[PDB]
């Protein structure tokens, strides 16, 4: 084991514990691309928690200017501000791929905003916001899991993050509206006369399923796009990527099942994810 190999396994761990849907898919690249996956994970994750570490931005701020660090000078060696295992093994990754570092800003500046954060007003808002915080990470990501990478590919792997973000709202309206965190629109909450606190205290009813379900059928027809599109990754990327998709999809089953609560956070058991991956694995 080398210094960098317990760098990796480090990441390895920060993507594991917030995920075992992405990590139990991803987890089946072949070395070199999982690794990759790994330190963007990771860095996208400390980026995401960063702002509760203090309570403001400093730690924010030196995430970025590690990424600075690293984006102007690939080759130097870098005393890192924030986590230092992390940033080594970015650094790693970013000395072997084309990393599009202005989606990591992108990400980063959604993050500060999220600091005054307000409801949105309309769909296309909450579109931008999924954008920044998942569509960001999917074109990251792009260079690892496709061998050329054209305009489409970045369109296709920018749809599916914004899908899987759509989905994680749709799995964590409950435990958002305690954070003080509603992620669907006022445009949308209006037209179908919805009210989450209303709704959080006195259980579902007919108008939040009809809403819930509004946004359901946007993220199921994003994922149909993107399985159309699959082509754009690489062959040994193709099928993992198809079931990291299908695992989440099926979180939209599990909140139906569960009555929409608010209540808990949904799952999909493991033993669930070997069966999807064994559907799959046999298309492949
Ligand atoms: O977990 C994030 C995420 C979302 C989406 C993809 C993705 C994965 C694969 C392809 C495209 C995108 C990765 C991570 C990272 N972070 C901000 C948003 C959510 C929650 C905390």
């Amino acid at each position: 084991m080398t210094m960098m190999d317990m760098n990796f396994k480090y990441c390895h761990k920060i993507m594991k514990k917030h995920s075992k849907s992405f990590s139990y898919a991803f987890d089946l690249l072949p070395e070199d691309q999982r690794k990759a996956v790994w330190a963007i994970y990771a860095v996208c994750r400390k980026i995401d928690d960063s702002i509760d570490v203090y309570g403001d931005i400093q730690f924010l701020n030196q995430i970025k200017e590690d990424i600075q660090s690293i984006e102007k000078y690939p080759y130097e060696y870098h005393h890192f501000q924030s986590d230092r295992r992390i940033m080594m093994a970015l650094q790693h990754v970013a000395q072997h791929k084309n990393i599009a570092f202005q989606s990591f800003y992108n990400l980063i500046d959604t993050v500060y905003k999220d600091q005054h954060f307000t409801m949105f007003e309309t769909d296309a808002e909450l579109f931008g916001y999924c954008y920044g915080v998942a569509g960001t990470v999917g074109e990251v990501l792009t260079p690892i899991l496709s061998d050329h990478e054209t305009h489409q590919t970045y369109d296709v792997a920018r749809r599916l993050g914004e899908s899987l973000q759509l989905i994680n709202i749709l799995r964590d309206v409950g435990e958002d509206f305690e954070n003080e965190r509603i992620y669907f629109s006022k445009q949308r909450l209006k037209q179908y006369e919805v009210d989450i606190a209303e709704v959080y205290q006195n259980g579902v009813n007919n108008h939040y399923i009809d809403l819930w379900e509004y946004y359901a059928a946007i993220a199921e027809k994003d994922f149909r796009d993107v399985m159309d599109q699959i082509k754009v990754f690489s062959i040994e990327a193709q099928p993992i990527i198809e079931l990291a998709a299908r695992i989440y999809i099926e979180i939209l089953d599990e909140v139906r099942q569960a009555n929409y609560t608010l209540h808990e956070r949904v799952f999909v058991e493991k033993r669930k994810k070997a069966k999807l991956f064994h559907e799959i694995n046999s298309k492949y």
